[PDB]
DNA sequence: AGCCGAGC
DNA sequence: TGCAGCTCGGCT
DNA sequence: AGCCGAGC
DNA sequence: TGCAGCTCGGCT
């Protein structure tokens, strides 16, 4: 007693608690639930507390971590649980306030999640609770066929639960994962009350693992995850030539694209799309109108999403190219279609900006590589040419990356001794923030600590919100020594980087691991060559297709200024077949389109009057003839061709961009 | 002395040392303005400038609790920081050795709500130590800094009219002067209207700033007489209005489409419970809600305030909503700008008086509103009596669905009662609850004092719905005959009291007016709205005018263009215009009509060529002649026809949409 | 130990 | 995901 | 000793 | 308006 949001059970504490279920629900909404549909009979026998999101795996959490966590102590003060204790017989049942937990979340996969958590914890700290039956959950009377008892049945359950939960096991949970993975491919080829921990692990809880690697790891072929995909397809199918509340860009695309999560992690998603400091993004397809954080701070410094705005980079559409939609595979949720499978970007986004997120089994994490370093490498291919080995390269570091084994890269910043009495710091390497620096570095070399000495005398800060000074003062002495350690090491200006994890899902939706960008790169460019055919091919169809609808509505209108034709109190059926006898074509471009899944003349019988006059004759003779002009224009382009006309726009307005960021 | 446990404050290095009054404490509104600041100060500033924020409107010290006082936040927080003390004069230069910094600068936005926090600061230091006043302790930071001296104003205290003008605006004893105070400033805007430093004196800063806020406070508090809406809620309206969803949209981005849409200046949070505000239906909520609740927007369980959150439910247009506020009468609005973009307008003008059905609400300064809600259906007949020129029947409160009793006790006097039954000599039972009396609160205000405590009642036990009231309850045969003896009514606290002698209302004309009976609103409001009738009229006889001549135009060109009597074949622009003047072909009737408050022949040879063709010719001779029709039929009806047409339309909806609500 | 970020 | 309190006037 | 609601 | 912590894996 004494805790807030709890609905004690009546009965709860007294001679009959070991027949008294704890309810924990998933938020505070399921919580209400549960209690109108106890009514006021429920009340004796059954207890209600909300959780409010994930919980501490507590199988591996450090001791003052458990100590400290609200929940889990809630929890056990709430059902009189005590660490240690074991439950074996009778007289140890007896200590209880409650004989049942039932966890109540939502039918999805989060909520499994959920219920493995708290799995976790009770099996953990009482597995010989699991084995008397402390366990059950509420399915989403017929109140009873919606209650499900979790089984304890032998060591496998045992080996379940620790197979999805130790950190010891993240092995055994990428072997997991990829038999899961391996026999749904299967399935998809052909065709398609107790429940043991066993089954709960490898039946329920396994989704939600393969569910975490679909939305935290990105793909090759664009760098997006689902959730980042989404955000753009939104922006796209919008076209703002003003900018939007981020807050209110987050509905949007939760209405536009079936987004089914909370906005907040979409508001953050969007932030982190447009953020444009040294060591985020390398070109960020969003703008960052407002305060979108800074390197001072990682962007944690970041305005709230109800006070910043955002709108698509000038570059977006052009890194992906609005003709290339007609290309994708767009999905569907519940018959509303929604954002593609991929996008099929110009260069490697993924490379750009450099992919990274965590899931179940594997993570995910890429540096940032040059934009026009990837533009020339994919020109040299589009020459039979081998593409130049790679760095990573972060726009506006003014330090240094240089290669130290296989994926191991040292990152530098920059220091140089002014005179016997100062060094001056300019850069801090990537993805160190300079607050950061400041407290963590340069701070205790200040001030000393109580396990280090001082080493500095002063330091003096100039920054800008985009740049890094420190002046700093020692002795002639400690600079001396300083420099004989190496004053990068000694100054922490000195980070490595490793890259043994570039684990993306390939185009057929395959999760990979790749052991060189290079594989990356060759895999993409394979890709892109091929889609660029299938561009070709498209506008060869439709451009053809509207070559002729404007040859057959051309002939119309010159048929019927010389008398040719008239339409004039002709009925509809008669008007119709009229124009078939004399070999005018149903609709092209409807045609052309239909065959990529009664006679239809409504695009001649559309055209307004106008069309009969003079300027309007020739206007359409100048455009019928422009038209066929464009379909040769483009016959003439290679796949090739239409690629580096792309990159060659591209690098024209991205030359323009960052000179005008330079300015501003 | 330092400062420990208020952790969003900035202490300036200074500040508790010997150079303490030289020390400045800026008070911000809001985290945002906190960070604007300490970035301005940077590095030098923080020696003699102190930080910290203050999130939302502070208490009104000046007659509040005792209590109030002592546990409030914020005032607490500032007297720690500064190092005040109550009940001590300021007098000396001695007294002022004990304070950490010698003056307090205010920074706050520049718009009517800055103004407030400034002056119940102001308010603050005034009450407690006018001593400091004297001293010159207030500053204030003008904002849209190392111009800072331009931005810095002093507050000067230059006698007891200082004090009166502080006092005026927040003593509970002036409410009459703050009435006077704006009657004043309200009457010198409405003929200015008509027509055509650095050390602020407190005087100068209540009667030329502060008011600006109490009126601005009363704009957007006190609800329009026209429509019964304030400009937060018509805003709500016209978005959705022109949205035209025909589905649901979830709150949350309904209100950022509001504040898109509507140039909404402030915090969206409000709009979202505005918008809840005007979806719920429980008893003692809205009569007609405008907005549909879709989803949890709350019960009469606890007044509402059980609504899920605004970014899981979800709402649209009542059917009733345009049926209300006809969409021909918006040609009739005078819509507002803000900056080069049309908004809402001035009102909307009702079918009946929204104002009485929903019970308009608000506090302003000076003036508040309260209405209690009446039956539509009532309303409905006695607008139609007056429209007879008979007498409009005395109307009382009605509340949709409320099972209890109100009974008129004089004028703008009511007793609500609910419903209490004796069910046998040891029991009663309460199935209504009188007009917002929320069920959880009577029962634990109401009914557990009784059971518990000198103790009235034996057991009580619940049978509510989400909709209905019931409790049974238990009583000895002695005690319910004394309980009975006094009134069943009384003792359980089952009747209520509703007072209206304060129905304050802007007027048609933007005047705020004290109305003394719901007949003086019915009687104003009915005045305006058959006016209204006669200007739609007016304004449809005009438009459907010029749209019957448009297609008299449109038909004959076909007519001559089948018939060979004209032909456009090969025809210039220029001769082909000129040559329907010739004919008395008329330049566009609707753009002209529109236009009224070279020649145009679009509207003509804009026509597809199908409008040559045997079925079309047909029916644009039908669509003309309708249009005929059409004008001619509206011509003969008066406006008080068309009234009675729109009411008979509404109330027809209404009986379909409130029965479909007594199933679902 | 704590970052990275898309979920709750 | 939910948590946190004030203004202003009339009324009880 | 607090509701009502549109603001911060 | 801003406040509150946890997962999952790789690597510092
Ligand atoms: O529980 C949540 C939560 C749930 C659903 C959506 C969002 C949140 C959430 O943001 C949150 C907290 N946010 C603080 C800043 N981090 C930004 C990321 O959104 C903080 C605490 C918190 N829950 C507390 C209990 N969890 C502790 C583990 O047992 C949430
Ligand atoms: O300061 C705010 C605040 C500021 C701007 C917008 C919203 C809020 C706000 O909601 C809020 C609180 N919300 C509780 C729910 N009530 C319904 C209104 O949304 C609670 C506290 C709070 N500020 C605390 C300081 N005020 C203390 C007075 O001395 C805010
Ligand atoms: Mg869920
Ligand atoms: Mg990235
Ligand atoms: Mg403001
Ligand atoms: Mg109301
Ligand atoms: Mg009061
Ligand atoms: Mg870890």
């Amino acid at each position: 007693k004494g805790i807030p949001k709890l609905d004690d059970a009546n009965d709860a504490g007294g001679k009959h608690s070991l027949e008294c279920t704890l309810i924990l629900t998933e938020g505070d909404s399921a919580k209400s639930l549960a209690v109108s549909g106890l009514g006021v009979i429920g009340r004796d026998r059954y207890g209600v507390f909300p959780l409010r999101g994930k919980i501490l795996n507590v199988r591996e959490a450090s001791h003052k971590q458990i100590m400290e966590n609200a929940e889990i102590n809630n929890i056990i003060k709430i059902v009189g649980l005590q660490y240690k204790k074991s439950y074996d017989d009778a007289e140890s049942l007896k200590t209880l306030r409650y004989g049942k937990i039932m966890i109540m979340t939502d039918q999805d996969q989060d909520g499994s999640h959920i219920k493995g958590l708290l799995i976790n914890f009770i099996h953990h700290n009482w597995p010989s609770l699991l084995k008397h039956g402390f366990l059950e959950e509420f399915i989403t009377a017929d109140m009873e066929r919606h209650r499900i008892l979790f089984r304890y049945a032998g060591p496998e359950d045992d080996a379940a639960i620790t197979l999805a939960f130790s950190k010891k096991k993240i092995d055994d949970r990428k072997e997991w994962l990829t038999n899961f993975m391996e026999d749904r491919r299967q399935r998809r080829l052909h065709g398609l009350k107790h429940l043991t921990y066993n089954d709960f692990i490898n039946k329920e809880l396994i989704l939600f693992s393969n569910s975490d690697n679909e939305r935290s790891i990105p793909s090759l072929v664009d760098g997006f995850k689902p959730g980042q995909r989404k955000v753009l397809f939104t922006c796209f199918k919008r076209n703002d030539k003003r900018e939007v509340k981020v807050a209110q860009l987050a509905g949007s695309v939760a209405e536009m694209s079936a987004y089914h999560h909370g906005e907040q992690a979409l508001m953050m998603t969007i932030v982190n799309l447009a953020q444009n400091f040294v060591g985020s993004n390398n070109i960020n397809l969003l703008q960052p109108i407002g305060q979108f954080g800074t390197r001072l701070h990682g962007g944690k410094d970041a305005a709230s999403p109800r006070y910043i705005f955002t709108m698509l980079s000038t570059l977006a559409r052009l890194l992906f190219p609005a003709v290339d939609d007609n290309l994708l595979k767009f999905l569907y949720d519940d018959n509303q279609r929604v954002e593609p499978e991929w996008y099929i970007p110009i260069i490697p986004m993924v490379l750009i900006n450099g992919a990274e997120g965590i899931g179940t089994g594997w993570a995910c994490k890429l540096p940032n590589y040059d934009a026009r370093e990837i533009v020339n490498n994919v020109r040299r291919m589009l020459d039979g040419l081998d593409p130049h080995p790679m760095l990573p390269n972060y726009k506006n570091f003014k330090g240094t990356i240089q290669e130290l084994g296989q994926n191991q890269y040292a990152v530098s910043g920059e220091i140089f001794v002014v005179d016997r009495n100062t060094v001056e710091i300019t850069e801090l390497p990537v993805r160190t923030w300079t607050q950061v620096y400041k407290e963590q570095v340069l701070e205790p070399m200040l001030n000393g600590t109580d396990k280090t000495p001082a080493l500095i005398s002063d330091y003096k800060e100039y920054h800008t919100d985009t740049t890094v000074k420190f002046v700093v003062k020692m002795t002639e002495e400690k600079l001396a020594q300083a420099e004989a350690a190496g004053l990068h090491k000694v100054f922490k200006l000195q980070t490595t980087l490793t890259c043994n994890s570039m684990v993306l899902f390939d185009h057929m939706g395959c999760l990979k691991k790749y052991e060189t960008v290079q594989d990356i790169l060759k895999e993409f460019f394979d890709l892109r060559l091929s889609y660029y055919g299938l561009r070709k091919e498209w506008l060869v169809g439709m451009l053809g297709a509207e070559s002729t609808k404007l040859n057959n509505q051309a002939r119309f209108i010159l048929e019927k200024i010389q008398g040719k034709i008239t339409i004039e109190n002709r009925s509809k059926k008669d008007l119709i077949q009229m124009l078939v006898q004399r070999g005018y074509e149903s609709d092209p471009v409807k045609a052309w389109k239909e065959a990529q899944e009664g006679p239809d003349f409504n695009y001649i019988l559309n055209m307004s009057l106008w069309s009969l006059t003079k300027e309007k004759v020739e206007e359409l003779i100048k455009q019928r003839d422009a038209k066929g002009r464009e379909v040769n224009d483009l016959k003439r382009k290679s796949p090739s061709d239409l690629w580096k006309e792309d990159l060659a726009a591209f690098v024209e307005e991205l030359d323009k961009v960052e000179s005008q960021e330079r300015e501003d």
